[PDB]
């Protein structure tokens, strides 16, 4: 390569992968989304609050496709598997489903971070603080916050408290 | 008739029987809407949401009219049947009784299709397909979507669950 | 289903192959625009053309899904493959590539239409109309276009050839 | 010093080193950009190129002695070396001139900053980060891409190929 230059293949691999990771969470959102459209569940504010976040994953798989070719590295797609579940249960069984998927793709980020220091990638290391670790953070803090709501609102009424959180703290229209 | 053209008696015949349908429809969500405006029922937004779809179906007609004159058939009007029901119960009983009429219009429509089709007319297939055939899948959709919102609000608390929906999902003002 | 009417269970099943169809078309489009970006092949307008089709093919994907739910059927997301190349060759080779893949899709769109037909299922067979037939026809004979001229500038320059289609022919900036 | 806290005598001279590495890449691209607009030459995209070029290194410079006064560093000049060449040959040899230039700066930095890393000076850290580390990769993949482009060209027409790059790719008027 013309331009690759202190980018390790170790690297090279671990942004391909993290690639693969991203694209796979914006599916499961994919599937989230459409899940609470179903005329069954009808709750257009969780649709609303996993169908944006699939769009997010999507974009950071993109930005990580355009640093990998800015670096000189070569992108390499895998098989995408489908979400681990066809139908993903009540608002709260949703979000806590969506916080461990974001714990897993933080803990991927924090790793590639590792792997850059140990190679002394400072760019690499950049980037991520840059444009993932914080979003990670907020994301990982407005779910828990939708966690603690969730679970005050259950009572012995869980369906008010559904439709009640929905109505109330999502964004719908 | 000096402009008549590859229209079927059949076709003309059914778009008056459809003609009849969506007017007998009309006068249903007018006894709809004026029940939920009683002292006693009291749920504007519930109100305002049957008032609006008898406005819809009167609308339906006047198009069929239109389109009737437009092949050369000829309007010919029937009796008009009295509602099904002088009063009509919860919100809930009232979007069960919408969602069971709103199947009945969509069955005729596409019974007429399939006459047109078996006719070879297809300027009232397009006519079906373009005006009629997706607002009525987008309207019962919506109505499962209340339908599924309103059981959720059922749990111990009728009332409570009845006065949330018609003011959190349904227009008022 | 409460809303479910004239919605075959063949139909919900091919809708969802199609799904996978288009999201699969999306990834190998992906990969061609990334594959443009490389400082070794660099070519920013072929880079251009790729992306946008990546994000029109996913579009299509979210239209059905939201059609699928319209009508009542479920949605049920399948393993995504990798594209067929991780490399794509020239310009020619990669605009070959592409109006195989959209001759497959075309194929697709046409093979759900006749079964509609066959289910009389006239909702779906307007869907496919509206939404699908045309954009592909249109984008087909696109592709036939930049084939002609492509191949009509490799003379005996074929470097020259592909810097001036992707200065003169597609957009950049 | 009043003001200077973690900063090294080690950080300090490699600062200063580094403003004589930008001062003397300035230079180099003031020759480029001037060779480039020889009635002899006369490439005027490619003048402005390397003129711009010129400007930006110069600035770099200017931040690093701000940064040097911020940390309570002492700025110390040394003699500019001349450029390494008072002709440049073809845009093809320029470029792989720059490109060359370019790696050797970016390795300065990287140098630099895993000096800082060692002496534990995360503010000199940052700095590299926010100001040089990006630009720099951006540039390279910038030089690599035209050079894709400008190799493509050369064919057996060299001549048509350096006039058509300067007036398609790069920017003049
Ligand atoms: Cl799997
Ligand atoms: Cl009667
Ligand atoms: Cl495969
Ligand atoms: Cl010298």
């Amino acid at each position: 390569s013309q331009i690759r230059q202190n980018y390790s293949t170790e690297v090279e691999a671990a942004v391909n992968r993290l690639v693969n990771l991203y694209l796979r969470a914006s599916y499961t959102y994919l599937s989230l989304g459409f899940y609470f459209d179903r005329d069954d569940v009808a709750l257009e504010g969780v649709c609303h609050f996993f169908r944006h976040l699939a769009e997010h994953k999507r974009e950071g798989a993109e930005r990580l496709l355009k640093m990998q070719n800015q670096r000189g590295g070569r992108a390499l797609f895998q098989d995408l598997q489908k979400p681990s579940q066809d139908e993903w249960g009540t608002t709260l069984d949703a979000m806590k489903a969506a916080i461990v998927l974001e714990k897993s793709l933080n803990q991927a980020l924090l790793d590639l971070h590792a792997l850059g220091s140990a190679q002394a990638d400072p760019h690499l290391c950049d980037f991520l603080e840059s444009h993932f670790l914080d979003e990670e953070v907020k994301l990982i803090k407005k779910m828990g916050d939708h966690l603690t709501n969730i679970q005050r609102l259950v009572g012995s009424q869980a369906g008010l408290g559904e439709y009640l959180f929905e109505r109330l703290t999502l964004k719908h229209d």
